[PDB]
Formats: structure tokens, C-alpha cells, sequence
């Protein structure tokens, strides 16, 4: 085929033109994100009772639906929540490759068929079923810097007037409201209610029947008498659409005449329907926007066209009401890939240069600059046909395979260019002379690299998931690399280069490349009698390849291992836990005292604060507090000390000073939609219906078993909250009737007072809205107030709560957790240093086969993924070794040659576990994907030398020594200019340190160390292996 | 206004006319809670008696031949035709007494559209319309959107249906000829090494 | 009984609130009327899966569903493929005039 | 000149056919009932079949 | 699964229809076999349990 | 797969069952279909040797 | 088992073996639907089917 294309160079060029067209193409039209989709497909349905407490959530709601989730295809388990907050969440995980629309409607249907059997409040309120997610593509925030609107008033501004554009906005996959649009307040006075003898049940019958929509009929309406001749719809009683109509609702009319109003026992205004959560910005009230994006869709381009909406928005707003964005993660994204291209640039460039340094010749150092381009181009259009996308990994899956690319082109160009100053043979001669060397080592190291590269995409879960987009990657590249070698470049050294001498080296050349190439003869010629020397004494460096196998083991056992660098993104998060029973105003106090740290401390590196009061992660809650805090671009933030990780150190340090608040500053992790670690995730299990106490017990002592083990686990804690104080009323039924008092009487109006009551919906501008009664908050405050509420009786006579009720003071979960669907507590830890996670799970387990009777146990996330999928990366990775040896038997026709290929795997390796040992890093995903870039050369240049020795032997008649000698002196010179190159080009990431640091170090830095090793070492060994196979075996 | 300034072109327009229904009479009815209250009538049998005589009212099912059937209450026509016709109608009292409606409720006209449509959800109206004789949906097209922007500001338009996929045909016709001539290129010079022969 | 006001205020507006981010979505259109009836078609590009679109247009609408008036509830909300043209009609007469 | 002709030469999307059948539609003014519609809509049928 | 889908689409316009004794008892949709894949039984050797 | 799955879940159960109680199959052709399927691979072997 | 539960005068009591697939059953089988086209009724039905 090389032949085929050196007699044909315009089909070469047109297939080359296809290339690079639907290489452009698919640039043009390819998603471009951060990460692909790499955690499981989830789905979470997401209830609320209000005023309903953990345990009535969780016996009322979540069982019910829990006890309905059956018959849905790929679920891998269940977990759910019950909070004092009345809301209830369940996230049904399923398993990868679960089509998610299909998943999500699945769970919906199932839940559609339970919502008769849940209570009447729940089903009104409405449960959501969505896709599981942790992170926004997007936030926008939106503040009054008058102070003439509150949170409420922003919200819904925001609802009705901002969110739906942006929804509809292209890319935007879904928007979430901070907040919620106006609902209609009936704040209740029991003294004004208790002078007209009424009670919450009045004012919510009234409520109902003097806001409703009521059909009437037609005038005229079919079938209609014989001369009708107009036809008019009956219009009758809507929906109120003001307060002022609210607080006209008659509760009834005395008997001196008097009219009671809604006004009268009660404040009527537009509020929220929530007001659990408070955000802020900077200190100012704030609202805004949580926004996904898409399935498919380009990240860089959603964010641009949100942001050209709210510029072409903002003229419109009200005074004072500005647009912040919070949380924005989407300038490191373009950072990150903006350097990534820039490392492929300058990779080609340093490629030209080191090519023009070792020929001289600026018509060869044309052609890998055009060889290299059309295969980047031609993997991104593979990439977009097997519908990936321009992320991190596939991006950095580029930047490894570019030696791999570099090192085709720079091969194929050279052999041509030695042919030719060797023979003297002309372009086209010594082209297909050249070709026709290396036309079978190309096709069988295309056959080893996709041995080496195919078994990533194998891999089960999220982190194969992860390997995946490397895998597809490289192999593309890979492929389309050699293909390139076998059609293009050929066509290119026949048409381009110019004709050689016979003897022309540049020996006679002036200036610096005189110089240099005398050198460089020189130092050939040292080292190929060096390497006659060594052939001379191979035992001696068996020894030497043995300690090397050994140190390469001990380097090995002794790496910690990671799954990806935490990076500097921008931003960063604080959380706030106050103790149990504290209220929104004591977080408030602590959050205002996190933002003015921040914004005074920290002025010249945190740009703003977004303070949210009312949930942190893992719970939600009045003493609970989040704040999110961002950075100024990396360009105002110079040194180690303005960093995230310093500034997080500094944050933690200051904010341990405050009392009565557990104030925590962190990075995020490298994918945000995952929480992962070295860590393990342990669900302890309700197996015999013990009960919430006994799993307490049973969840207390594994603790402290854990904590007797301080050199093989860390940080062994409970994901959840413990027992709170609760305050218990028992309503003496009997009391109540023997006093003419009804219990759904008394029932509604606790509940309504206390909890709040969502009535029904009324019209505001046009768009409907939820009507609330609830109390006045200065009655409803403390265990006192309780004797502020009177009930009606059906004599008439309004009696107090003291009258058939007594009061105390329990103990009661604030959050309740399941497990597929039995009582769970999640204990969260972590391996100590030195100890691997599989070890510490097995400790886990063991320490956990001595609780108590009826207790169980599992793993999930994480955990679960790993316990799941064990021993499966080296079991295919022996398949691929199988094959690789069978692939290179086939190409040397010889079942022992392939041995002395192989034993070079060492090498490399080596080098990059010292320079990750030496720069402190870890056994990352990075780490591993370039060891095996790093192989894939290292056999590459192995089998170039083994096929030039074996050619020598039998093609011509030269003997073992003779024919290795020559083949490593014809190999030396490429096999040095392509180590160069990729290690100049490599060079960047290794010394990087701005933003994407983390990733790029740890790319670059094995890179390095095993490319030095490898370069070093195997053109020495690989002639000693294959001279001692040789001698063995023949 | 839109409409008028294409009847202005009948020699390129035909049949120009709204898909959609024009704004009706309706008749709104007040029904007085507090006066309805004072005389014992409860308002909901006030809401179900005035629903059930003049819109009828679906009770329950009934078996007809073996088959389940709805089984509707309504106002014979005679007594639903006109305003008035609520003379006859009365609704009884806690006490058992006849209360007329004339008691409790009042009435009045307004106008309102029988059908509101929306397009990508925003407001909006359809017209339809054919080309005059002799012309094209395209010249037609052409002279729609021409007449379109000389509207009120706040006011755009939009091709949907079979003319969304002639605008699509139309725009995407010329990237069509140039890819098939840049392939009809490439692969006559892969097939006769050529570059001459492709060029001429 | 709803007009076409109050039925697009209370049902159409609420539905078509959700209906964004479905993929291959081309455009959406929706009557409301007096009757109260609510008419939502929405058009996807061209080789879309009939099948997926409407389980993700479905996906969205569980989302307006409990927001939605108790009677439109009851009364049922349907999602289905639709089409705009009739492929025949098969009338019915009666050749002796007995049946009305 | 064959640029000047592809410029004037008018565009649309697929030719009408004689399918053997074809539509009337009927409306009145608001308000009217359902006989004022059936007189039109007979006329129109009379119309058809004379 | 699209059909299991569509037709309890279908089934929950009749949902609300239907008495509200049945609707508390549960309606199911399900997509399986009409033969047993296999018999679980659950005995106690220790005669403790009815 | 369905059973080996079931099997399993009912393994996990088994620790934490009340004194006595046990798990029977008393309908179970899965063993069947994994002897009629073992019986034709010996099959297959049986004739490559002859 | 048939042949000595023949003598159960109680009850109908059949032994028998599965086909190879349920589904397909007998190879000579038919099953056949009689319809009531007309509302005829239950007892029309059953003397038809009669
Ligand atoms: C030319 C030929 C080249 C072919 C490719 C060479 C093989 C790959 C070289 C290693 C690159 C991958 C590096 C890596 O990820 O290794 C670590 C990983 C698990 O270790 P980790 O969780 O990172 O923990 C480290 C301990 N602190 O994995 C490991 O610990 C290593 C697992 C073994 C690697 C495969 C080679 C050995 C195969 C036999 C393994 C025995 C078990 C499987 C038996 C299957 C039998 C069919
Ligand atoms: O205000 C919080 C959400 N508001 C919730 C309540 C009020 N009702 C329902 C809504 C903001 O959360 C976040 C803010 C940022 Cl900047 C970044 C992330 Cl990842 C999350």
C-alpha cells in the first residue's frame, strides 16, 4: 500500500484532504465540556410534607413509595433521606450504560401508581422525579444593591421574568429557581381569631370557597332551540388576584351587624413559599439561577448565549437589580483547554525544530508538520463519529498520543532521508526502498498499541468510564497515525524531499550544523562500540536489568495511588454546622462572619461571596450554612500562598477560632459530580426490624471499634445527624370529645398554625400562584405560645390546648436514612497512609461481623463500584499481553524474538515511578494512561530495532553481532530526535503551575521520567535482549 | 394591520386569512356569597345548580347493552337559551324556601378571546394564505416577511410547518452544490491523478 | 368551564414552562380554548426517535403535573405522537332515514 | 447568464397535485350558533352538488 | 419498555376514573412471562411458625 | 442471570432469618437447562475425540 | 398419578409434564375467541358457546 501511494501522490493528497475536512467538520460541530458523563445514571424523587417531621415523612411517604419501586430494569440500588424539613429524597442508582430517559421514566411510572396511597398534602405539594445531579453548568445570580427589594421580591422577579428565556435559551438543559415565585401570606393572629371565634379551619374554608374557579355552562349551548341565533360562554367566580381581595374574604357576620374580615385576623402580603433558605451576595439579599446543560450540547457556547441574553435583558430590570455570577467554573474549563492546544502547538513546532536540527532540511521538517495536523484532525473526526466530546481526558488523551504521532512521522521521514544519503538512491527509490523496510513493523506495532491501548475501554463504572475516553482516544490516534505512514507520508518524502550524495553527512558543512553533525558521528560511533562492548558481557547487564526489575517493583508498591488532581478552578466552598437546635439567625451570624473573613482577609484574592443559609450536603437544616466563594482570575493571584489550596489552609485555620460553629473551607474535587477520594462508603443496616435506637447503638460501636484502629483507618465518622431534642404534644382524644372538641378541628389548626397550610392557587399577572396560611411567627415561637390557640367546640365555646392536651420533651431523629429500602446509617472513612482501600474495606467488614444480632452491612458509591469490579484491569491486561506477544510472533515469524521486545516494558516504566516519586505525586489516572504511552513508544522502538537486526540476518548474510550493531546504528538517530521532541514538548506541563497545574503535572511528570529511562536504557538492553534470545534459541 | 397590507397585493396573494378565531362576547356572572348567605342558600349549591342547568353536569356510568356509559344532567334547551331563562331557576334555602337567583347574583357582558394561541412560548397568531396565480410560495414568502417588518415594534414572525421546511430546503441548497461539486472534484483527481482533469 | 384566559394561565403556560431542554425539539405551539381545552404539539428535527421524544417530553411534563388545577387532573392529561392529517374518513348513513 | 437565470427563477418546495379531494372551511361571525353555520354549510353543499 | 410505557400512558387517563377502593389497593403495569421463572419456598424445620 | 441474581439476594438474606427457617425450591428447570446444555458440549467433545 | 387421582371424586385433579416451550404448547392446538358482536348479553353468549 506505501508502494500503491509513492506512484499515486494525488490520491495520497485527497485522501488527506478528506481527512483534515471532516476533521474540521466534526471541530466545528463536536459538544465541548469539562468531563463526560462518567458517574452512574441516577434518578431522585424528590417529596415534601410541610411541617411534618422526619419520622412522619419517612413512614407516610417514604416507605410508600419505596415499597413501589419494583420491576425497573438496571437498578443497582436505592438510598433515600427523611429530613425534619418534611421533604424526602430517594436516589435510585442504576447501572452504567442505563439509558436515563428511560430509567427516569421507569421510576416516574412506578411513583404514578403510588401517589393515591400517599397523604393528601404530599400529593398537592407534588413529587418530583429527575435526573440525580450535583453541579450547575452555570449560576446566576441576581442582587438589589438599593435595598428596596428582599429575597422574595427578586425571586419572583426572576421567575417571571428572567427564567424563562434562559430555559429557553439553547444548550440549557434545565433551570432551578433560588428561590420560588410570590405565594400569597395569610399570616395568622390567634388573639384577633380567638375575639370572632374562629380558628385556622374558618379561615381555610373560607379561603377555598371564595377563591375557586366555578364552571357555569353556555348561553345558547347545544343542543339550543330551533331560532337561537347568539351563542356566549358563561363566565362566573375565578380566581382572586390581589392581596386587597384576599383580605376582603368574609369569615362571617356577627349579629350586631359587624362583617368580619380576612384583614381583621390576619396580615395578607406576597412572600415565599419556602422560607427555610436564605441567599446572599456579598451580604445583599440575592436570588438566581441554577443552570445544566444539555445532553450534547457545547458548554463554552450555552455559557456565551446565557450571557448575551442577560446583557440584552438587563435594560429592562428595575433599579438596582444587578446580575452577578457567583459560582463560575466555565473560565477554568476554556483555560484548561485553550493550554491543552497550545501544548499541541507547540509540540509541532518543537517537532519542526528538532527535525531541521537532526537533517537540515527544511522540505523534511515540511512533512511531519503536515503529517501530524491531518491525524489530530482525523481523530477528532473519529471522535465525533463514536459521539464524544472535546473534554479533559480526550484532550489530554491527544497530548499523550502526540509522541506516539511524532514518533510515525519522524520515523518514516528519516529512514527515507538515511536511504538516501546511504545509497544515494533518489527520492522515489529510496522511498520505496525505506517503505519497504518498515511497511510490516508499522502494521504490527498498529496491531501491539491497540493490544497495549484497546483494554482500557473495558473497563467497568465511572473510572472506566474515565479510561474510556483515553482508550478511544489514543487508539484513534494510533491508528489513524499508521495509516497516515503507510499512504501520506510516503507520498510526501517521494514528492518533496530533494536527492541526497551517496556520501554527503554534513561532515563538510559550516557554522553550528557542522559542528553538530560531527558530534553526533562521533557520538554514534562511541556508541554503537560501546554497545559491542556490552554484547561482549550480557550477563553482567541481566544482573543490572534484574535490579532495575526490582527497584521498578519496590518504586511501584510504594506509590500512593489517587484518581485525579485537585485543581485550582476559581472557586471554593465553606460549610458551616452550627449545633443541634440552632436556629437561621445564629447561621446567619456565622455565615456574615465566614463572608466578612473572606472579603477583608482576603481581599485581594476572593472576589465574592454566595452565602446560602439553610443547607449544607449531607442534610438541610436551620443551624446548617454553605458559602461559596470565588476567586479572582489566576492572574491577579500570583504564588503558591493565592492559591486554593493555601487559601482553604489559611480559611480552616482562621474559622477554627469560632465557637459554637463547625466552619470547614475546601476545594472542590477534580469531577464535582462525584465526591470521591481515597475513601469508602459503609451503609450499616437494619436486618431484623430493631429499630432507630439499637441502630444507633450498633452504628456507635463500629465507631469506636474504628477508631481502635488508628494505623489502617482514618477519619471513620456517620454521614448524618444524631438525635435531637423534639417537643411531643398528646392530644387526649377523649378530653377533646368529652369537651365537644373535634380531633381534625384541632388537628388543622396546629398544623396550620405551626407548619403552615397550602390552601389553593389564585392568578397574579397571569401566572398562577400558591396560596399559604400560617401563623404569625410571635406565636408560634416557643412551647408558651401554644396557650395563644383556641379551638371551637361544637357548643360553641372556643377551648384552649391545655384543656385536652400535655406537652414534653423527647429525643427524635432529624434525618432518617434507608437503604434499599431498610433503615441505613452511612459511615464515611478512609484508608490510612500506606494502606490500600481494598485492605481497609476488608477491615471494615471484619470489624462489622461482630455487631450485634440482626445487623447487616453494605457498600455503595464508590465502595460498591470496587468491590464490584476487582481484578478485572489485570485479567484483560494479561489478554492484552497474550496478545501482544502473539501479534509480534506473527510479525517475526519467531516464537522467541518477541521476548526481547517485550522485556523493555521495564524500562520505561521505571523511570516514571521515580519521577513521581521524586515529585511527591501519586498513581493517578494521568500516571497510568502515560505509563502506557510510554510502553506503546518504548515497544515501538524495540520492534524498529529487532525488525532492522532480523532483516540484516536474513535478508543479507550478516551474522548476530554484525547485524545488531548496524541495526541499533541505523536506529540511534530517530529514536533520539523523537525523545527529544516529546520531551521538549512535554517540558510545559511539567513545569506548569497556573490553573489546571494539578492534571497537567501529572501528565508531564511520568511522562518525562519514563521517556528519559526508556530512551536511555533500551539502546543498550534491547540489543542485549535480542542477541541472548537469539544465542539461546538457535 | 398585517392582514390589510397583504390584501393590498392581490396579484401575488390569495386567500390570506387568520387561523384562528376572533374575539367573542362573554356573559359574566357575580354570584353575591354574602347576600347567598344571608338568605341560607349554600354557595355550592348555587355553583352546582347553575353548572348543571346550563353546561350539564357527567354523574356517573350506566350499563347500556352491556357497555359502560356516562349519564349527564342538564337544563332542557328552552329553559338555557338567553339571560333570562334564570327566571324559572331556583335554588332552596336551609329553610325550604325557593330562592330565585335575581337574589343573589348579578350579571354583565365582556369580551374575550375564544382561543389564544402561542408559538415557542410566546403569544402569537397563524395566517394562512396561497400565492397568487402564476407566482411561487417562495415569491410569496418573500413578500409576507418584506410586509412583516413594516410592523409595530415588539411584534416578530416565524415559518412554520411546510413553509419552516422551504426556508430549510432554500438555505440549505447552496452549502448542498458546493459539497457535491468538492466531492465530485476529490474524486474524480483520486481516480485519474490528476489535477488538471478535475479542473477541467 | 375555564375560559381561554384562565385555562392558559392556569394549564398551557404552567406545561409549557417544562417543555424546554428536550432534545431535537424544532419548535412547540399551543391553543388554548374556550372550552378549556389546552392543545400543545410540539415538532423535533427530522430522524428523531418518535419514541424517545415522547418519553422525554413526558419526563418533562411529570414535572407540571401537580401543579396543575385538581380538574385538569382528574380530567387527564395526555402525551402522545401526533400527527395533523386525517389518512381517511369512513362515514356512516343510514339509507332508510330511521336513524337519526 | 446562467447566474442571472438561477437568481430570477422563482423557489417553492413540492408541486400541488390533484389528490381528488379538497377542503372548505366556514366561519362566522362571533356569536353565531350552530344553524346559522348549518344554513352556510348547506349552502355550500348545494353549491357543490349543483 | 415502550410498550409498558405506552400503555400506562394510556391507563392513567382511566386512573382517575376508577373507585377509589381499587386505587388504594395499587394497579400494577407489569412486562414478564406468563410462566413462573422459578418457586421460592420458606419453611421452618423447627415447627416455631405458623 | 435472573436466578443466579435472585440466588444471591436470598444469600444475603439467610443471615439474618429467625431460628428454623429455610429456603426450599420446589420449582426450579434451571438445573435442567444447565445439564441438557453440559450433556450436547460433552457431546461436542466426545465427537472431536472420536 | 392421573390414572389414581381418577378416582378423587372431590375434584378434577390432572398431573402433567411442560411442553418444551409453554408458549407453543400443543403442536396441534388451537385456541378460539367467541365474541358477543351485539351486547347479546352472558346468557346469550353461553348458549352460543353451548
Ligand atoms: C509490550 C507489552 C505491554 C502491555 C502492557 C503492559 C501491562 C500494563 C503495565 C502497568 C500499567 C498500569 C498501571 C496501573 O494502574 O497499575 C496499578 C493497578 C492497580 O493498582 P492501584 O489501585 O493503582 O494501587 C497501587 C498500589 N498503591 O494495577 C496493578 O496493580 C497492576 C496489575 C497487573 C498489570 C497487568 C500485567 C500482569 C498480568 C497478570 C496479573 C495477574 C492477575 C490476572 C490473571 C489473569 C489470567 C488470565
Ligand atoms: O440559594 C441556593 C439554592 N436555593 C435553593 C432554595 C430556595 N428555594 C429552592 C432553592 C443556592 O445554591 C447554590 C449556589 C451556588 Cl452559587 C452554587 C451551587 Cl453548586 C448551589
Amino acid at each position: 500500500m506505501p508502494n500503491f501511494f509513492i506512484d499515486r501522490p494525488i490520491f495520497a493528497w485527497v485522501i488527506a484532504i478528506i481527512i483534515m475536512l471532516a476533521g474540521g467538520l466534526a471541530i466545528l460541530k463536536l459538544p465541548v465540556a469539562q468531563y463526560p458523563t462518567i458517574a452512574p445514571p441516577a434518578v431522585t424523587i424528590s417529596a415534601s410534607y410541610p411541617g411534618a417531621d422526619a419520622k412522619t415523612v419517612q413512614d407516610t411517604v417514604t416507605q410508600v413509595i419505596e415499597q413501589n419501586m419494583n420491576g425497573i430494569d438496571n437498578l443497582m440500588y436505592m438510598s433515600s433521606n427523611s429530613d425534619s424539613t418534611g421533604t424526602v429524597q430517594i436516589t435510585l442508582t442504576f447501572e452504567s450504560g442505563t439509558d436515563a430517559d428511560i430509567a427516569q421514566v421507569q421510576v416516574q411510572n412506578k411513583l404514578q401508581l403510588a401517589m393515591p396511597l400517599l397523604p393528601q398534602e404530599v400529593q398537592q405539594q407534588g413529587v418530583s422525579v429527575e435526573k440525580s445531579s450535583s453541579s450547575f453548568l452555570m449560576v446566576v445570580g441576581v442582587i438589589n444593591t438599593d435595598g428596596t427589594m428582599t429575597q422574595e421580591d427578586i425571586s419572583d422577579y426572576v421567575a417571571a421574568n428572567m427564567k424563562d428565556a434562559i430555559s429557553r435559551t439553547s444548550g440549557v438543559g434545565d433551570v432551578q429557581l433560588f428561590g420560588s415565585q410570590y405565594a400569597m401570606r395569610i399570616w395568622m393572629n390567634p388573639n384577633e381569631l380567638n375575639k370572632f371565634q374562629l380558628t385556622p379551619v374558618d379561615v381555610i374554608t373560607a379561603i377555598k370557597a371564595q377563591n375557586a374557579q366555578v364552571a357555569a355552562g353556555q348561553l345558547g349551548g347545544t343542543p339550543p332551540v330551533k331560532g337561537q341565533q347568539l351563542n356566549a360562554s358563561i363566565i362566573a367566580q375565578t380566581r382572586l388576584t390581589s392581596t386587597e381581595e384576599f383580605g376582603k374574604i368574609l369569615l362571617k357576620v356577627n349579629q350586631d351587624g359587624s362583617r368580619v374580615l380576612l384583614r381583621d385576623v390576619a396580615k395578607i402580603e406576597l412572600g415565599g413559599e419556602n422560607y427555610d433558605i436564605i441567599a446572599e451576595f456579598n451580604g445583599q439579599p440575592a436570588s438566581g439561577l441554577g443552570i445544566k446543560l444539555a445532553t450534547g450540547a457545547n458548554a463554552l457556547d450555552t455559557a456565551a448565549a446565557i450571557r448575551a441574553e442577560l446583557a440584552k435583558m438587563e435594560p429592562f430590570f428595575p433599579s438596582g437589580l444587578k446580575i452577578v455570577y457567583p459560582y463560575d467554573t466555565t473560565p477554568f474549563v476554556k483555560i484548561s483547554i485553550h493550554e491543552v492546544v497550545k501544548t499541541l502547538v507547540e509540540a509541532i513546532i518543537l517537532v519542526f525544530l528538532v527535525m531541521y536540527l537532526f537533517l537540515q532540511n527544511f522540505r523534511a521538517t515540511l512533512i511531519p508538520t503536515i503529517a501530524v495536523p491531518v491525524v489530530l484532525l482525523g481523530t477528532f473526526a473519529v471522535l465525533a463519529a463514536f459521539g464524544f466530546s472535546i473534554n479533559t481526558l480526550t484532550m489530554f488523551g491527544m497530548v499523550l498520543a502526540i509522541g506516539l504521532l511524532v514518533d510515525d512521522a519522524i520515523v518514516v521521514v528519516e529512514n527515507v532521508e538515511r536511504v538516501m544519503a546511504e545509497e544515494g538512491l533518489p527520492p522515489k527509490e529510496a522511498t520505496r526502498k525505506s517503505m519497504g523496510q518498515i511497511q510490516g513493523a508499522l502494521v504490527g506495532i498498529a496491531m501491539v498499541l491497540s493490544a497495549v491501548f484497546v483494554p482500557m475501554a473495558f473497563f467497568g463504572g465511572s473510572t472506566g468510564a474515565i479510561y474510556r475516553q483515553f482508550s478511544i482516544t489514543i487508539v484513534s490516534a494510533m491508528a489513524l497515525s499508521v495509516l497516515v505512514a503507510l499512504i501520506l507520508t510516503p507520498a510526501l518524502c517521494a514528492t518533496m524531499l530533494k536527492p541526497i550524495a551517496k556520501g554527503d553527512h554534513g561532515e563538510g558543512k559550516k557554522g553550528f550544523f557542522g559542528w553538530f553533525n560531527r558530534m553526533f558521528e562521533k557520538s554514534t560511533h562511541h556508541y554503537t562500540d560501546s554497545v559491542g562492548g556490552i554484547l561482549r558481557s550480557t550477563g553482567r547487564y541481566l544482573v543490572l536489568y534484574l535490579i532495575i526489575v526490582v527497584g521498578m517493583a519496590y518504586l511501584f508498591v510504594r506509590l500512593p495511588s489517587s484518581f485525579l488532581p485537585d485543581e485550582d478552578q476559581g472557586v471554593f466552598m465553606t460549610m458551616v454546622q452550627l449545633p443541634a437546635g440552632a436556629t437561621q439567625e445564629r447561621t446567619q451570624k456565622v455565615l456574615n462572619e465566614v463572608t466578612h473573613y473572606y472579603l477583608t482577609k482576603e481581599k485581594n484574592n476572593v472576589e465574592s461571596v454566595f452565602a446560602v443559609n439553610g443547607f449544607g450536603f449531607a442534610g438541610r437544616g436551620q443551624n446548617t450554612g454553605i458559602a461559596f466563594v470565588s476567586l479572582k482570575d489566576w492572574a491577579d493571584r500570583p504564588g503558591e500562598e493565592n492559591k486554593v489550596e493555601a487559601i482553604t489552609m489559611r480559611a480552616t485555620r482562621a474559622f477554627s477560632q469560632i465557637k459554637d460553629a463547625m466552619v470547614f473551607a475546601f476545594n472542590l474535587p477534580a469531577i464535582v459530580e462525584l465526591g470521591t477520594a481515597t475513601g469508602f462508603d459503609f451503609e450499616l443496616i437494619d436486618q431484623a426490624g430493631l429499630g432507630h435506637e439499637k441502630l444507633t447503638q450498633a452504628r456507635n460501636q463500629l465507631l469506636a471499634e474504628a477508631a481502635k484502629h488508628p494505623d489502617m483507618l482514618t477519619s471513620v465518622r456517620p454521614n448524618g445527624l444524631e438525635d435531637t431534642p423534639q417537643f411531643k404534644i398528646d392530644i387526649d382524644q377523649e378530653k377533646a370529645q368529652a369537651l365537644g372538641v373535634s380531633i381534625n378541628d384541632i388537628n388543622t389548626t396546629l398544623g396550620a398554625a405551626w407548619g403552615g397550610s397550602y390552601v389553593n392557587d389564585f392568578i397574579d399577572r397571569g401566572r398562577v400562584k400558591k396560596v399559604y396560611v400560617m401563623s404569625e411567627a410571635k406565636y408560634r415561637m416557643l412551647p408558651d405560645d401554644i396557650g395563644d390557640w383556641y379551638v371551637r367546640a361544637a357548643d360553641g365555646q372556643m377551648v384552649p390546648f391545655s384543656a385536652f392536651s400535655s406537652s414534653r420533651w423527647e429525643y427524635g431523629s432529624p434525618r432518617l436514612e434507608r437503604y434499599n429500602g431498610l433503615p441505613s446509617m452511612e459511615i464515611l472513612g478512609q484508608a490510612a497512609p500506606g494502606k490500600s482501600t481494598g485492605e481497609a474495606m476488608e477491615l471494615m467488614e471484619q470489624l462489622a461481623s461482630k455487631l450485634p444480632t440482626g445487623v447487616g452491612y453494605d457498600w455503595t458509591g464508590m465502595s460498591y463500584q470496587e468491590r464490584l469490579s476487582g481484578n478485572q484491569a489485570p485479567s484483560l491486561y494479561a489478554i492484552s499481553l497474550i496478545v501482544v506477544f502473539l501479534c509480534l510472533a506473527a510479525l517475526y515469524e519467531s516464537w522467541s524474538i518477541p521476548f526481547s521486545v517485550m522485556l523493555v516494558v521495564p524500562l520505561g516504566v521505571i523511570g516514571a515511578l521515580l519521577a513521581a516519586t521524586f515529585r511527591g505525586l501519586t498513581n493517578d489516572v494521568y500516571f497510568q494512561v502515560g505509563l502506557l504511552t510510554t510502553i506503546g513508544l518504548s515497544a515501538k522502538n524495540a520492534i524498529l530495532i529487532v525488525e532492522f537486526a532480523k532483516d540484516l540476518m536474513d535478508k543479507e548474510g550478516k551474522g548476530l553481532i554484525e547485524a545488531t550493531l548496524d541495526a541499533v546504528r541505523m536506529r540511534l538517530r530517530p529514536i533520539l530526535m523523537t525523545s527529544l521532541a516529546f520531551i521538549l514538548g512535554v517540558m510545559p506541563l511539567v513545569i506548569s503551575t497556573g490553573a489546571g497545574s494539578g492534571a497537567q503535572n501529572a501528565v508531564g511528570t511520568g511522562v518525562m521520567g519514563g521517556m528519559v529511562t526508556a530512551t536511555v536504557l533500551a539502546i543498550f538492553f534491547v540489543p542485549v535482549f535480542f542477541v541472548v534470545v537469539r544465542r539461546r534459541f538457535s
